[PDB]
């Protein structure tokens, strides 16, 4: 039960790179502010070294931040939402295996 | 101008450590913003370490930045209404290939 006012009027190629480069995937969703969420996805298991082959010693781990969304509640009632927490993968980085 | 309403009640740990590339979360408070309190990524080197554990130079730490919104109160002080905001977070650091 805590309601708040907001006006929607808003104020590199590292993933090519990287030894632990990635693609980015789409999800849509109309119900949800921002609709389009466009997330990482690791290309490799391992990291590639300096000759370009991949290194299956080490590891593309997707770096994961909680984020929030708009959720339209009641549903298709426009003006009026949830905030929601979601898990996104924003980019890879290479990690030591445990 | 789209004016919406909000509830704001709401519905791997060790990467930072492990990374060829890691880094530290610094805290940036401000009192004006929902959220208040934004953690960034800050590379903790200029290059990335190496099998051996030490900074290898012929590769670079770059952050991995993203476009983030946040409420910023307008008018200011009135604690229940905002504008959107649009800025850029550094989130973790990978490992490049310099040119
Ligand atoms: C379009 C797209 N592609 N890939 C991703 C990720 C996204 C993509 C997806 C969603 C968003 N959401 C936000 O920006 C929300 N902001 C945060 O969540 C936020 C702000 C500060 N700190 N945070 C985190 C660190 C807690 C925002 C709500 C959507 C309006 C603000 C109100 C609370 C931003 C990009």
């Amino acid at each position: 039960p805590r309601t708040v006012m907001v006006n929607l009027n808003i104020h590199s190629d590292y993933y090519n790179r990287s030894t632990s480069p990635w693609n980015l995937h789409r999800n849509e969703d109309p119900e949800r502010y921002p609709s389009v969420i466009w997330e990482a996805k690791c290309r490799h298991l391992g990291c590639i070294n300096a000759d370009g082959n991949v290194d299956y010693h080490m590891n593309s781990v997707p770096i994961q931040q909680e984020i929030l969304v708009l959720r339209r509640e009641p549903p298709h009632c426009p003006n009026s939402f949830r905030l929601e927490k979601i898990l996104v993968s924003v980019g890879c980085t290479c990690v030591t295996p445990i």
